[PDB]
């Protein structure tokens, strides 16, 4: 096909063990994480990629799995953009609370609406949240105006903003030919997932991707996929 | 106090122990190359440093020297830009040769003049050197142009190529009240050194610059340093240094 692009989830979190929603709270991989991501990166290399560019979140669970997978490939030399775009969906006032727990706390159809819902965002993390200074009022976000600041995001807002990402600063780098890796979340990759292949909102909740294993896309020159995502690594 | 500069040569590479001219070959860090980094890091955390973007080479001992910083600061997610204008020294031919082996192949005196001159460059890396192809070839260097993409520098022709490079990109982000990490090489580190400094050509090549220590700069608005360089670390770490 005309251009190959190649996305990863970040391997598996801390607080995926511990079973709490982590959003936009900057949780690092676990160390089975960091071996999944290790795996990635080895399969990549086992298949000979090279890349030109790689995008990735300002979160260190992406950021990290991105830099074990450059270790692997030996191409740590290559030019990284991070962005907030690119961040895991904000899961506002859930953000820390044990997921089985707030199962147990609002029953099960509320909870599959904050989980699996296209437009229905959770709470708002309000300033009496626990994580509200530690991620509302991280410098890393400094630069983002009062509006751009999630207190709160449904898949949909996710996308929403991801998606004028990719189409003003990864789109341009791929019609150039420029190889490019994106390293970042299930809930960012989804909205490029669904952007890629035309999927219905139905079809997009119903999509997991697995943590810490590169997916292929085959474009051809309008971006559309030749053929379905192929996963790499071993059977 | 106008601003705050933070520079860091790489930690320690694999070569250095064999005294071997690594160059633009893509060593990596030793063992206790990593230590350094780490002690580094940690450093910087406990001194509470804070930074708003990075620069590097394109050379992984610096670059996994920067990682390493940036994980024991918890700022992994700076943004970080690359240059090849950062690299270490091209040794040219002399690449991938120890001090002894470079003597053998090219005797004493050319070897000590190579040694010792500012702006006398080592012989070229030509089409039959084990690294040709390996740093020539390499994709990382394919945007240099023909005339741009060095086959020997000495530390001149370094310093001529890495001072554009702050001028153009790093001076003005320092300027917009942004805090500068630069994670790079000895001598490339010289020619910023030596410009913030004013240091003569003689002095710059005596200037030790230690692998893995941060390396702190108070810059008055015009970049000038009111006070010297302070190496940052624990006590052993600072005493080696000194
Ligand atoms: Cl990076």
């Amino acid at each position: 096909a005309a251009y190959k692009l190649v996305l990863i989830r970040h391997g598996e979190s801390a607080w995926n063990l511990e079973n709490r929603f982590s959003g936009w709270y900057d949780a690092d991989l676990s160390p089975a994480g960091h071996e999944e991501a290790k795996r990635g990166g080895q399969a990549l290399r086992d298949a000979g990629y090279e890349f030109d560019i790689c995008f990735t979140s300002v979160q260190k669970r992406a950021i990290r799995t991105l830099w074990t997978v450059l270790d692997a490939i030996d191409q740590m030399w290559l030019p990284v953009v991070r962005t907030w775009r690119l961040n895991e969906r904000h899961y506002g006032g859930l953000t820390g609370l044990n997921k089985a727990e707030t199962a147990a706390k609002h029953g099960e159809a509320q909870v599959k609406i904050w989980r699996r819902s296209y437009d229905v965002p959770p709470p708002p993390m309000e300033p009496d949240h626990p994580f509200y200074s530690n991620i509302s009022k991280d410098r890393r976000y400094a630069d983002l105006t009062e509006d751009q600041l999630p207190s709160c995001e449904s898949l949909k807002d996710t996308i929403a903003r991801a998606l004028p990402f990719w189409n003003e600063e990864i789109v341009p780098q791929i019609k150039e030919g420029k190889r490019v890796l994106i390293a970042a979340h299930g809930n960012s990759l989804r909205g490029i997932v669904k952007h890629l292949e035309g999927l219905s909102e139905e079809a997009i909740m119903e999509l997991n991707l697995p943590t810490g294993i590169p997916i292929v896309y085959e474009l051809d020159k309008n971006l559309k996929p030749i053929k379905p995502m192929q996963f790499l690594g071993d059977e």
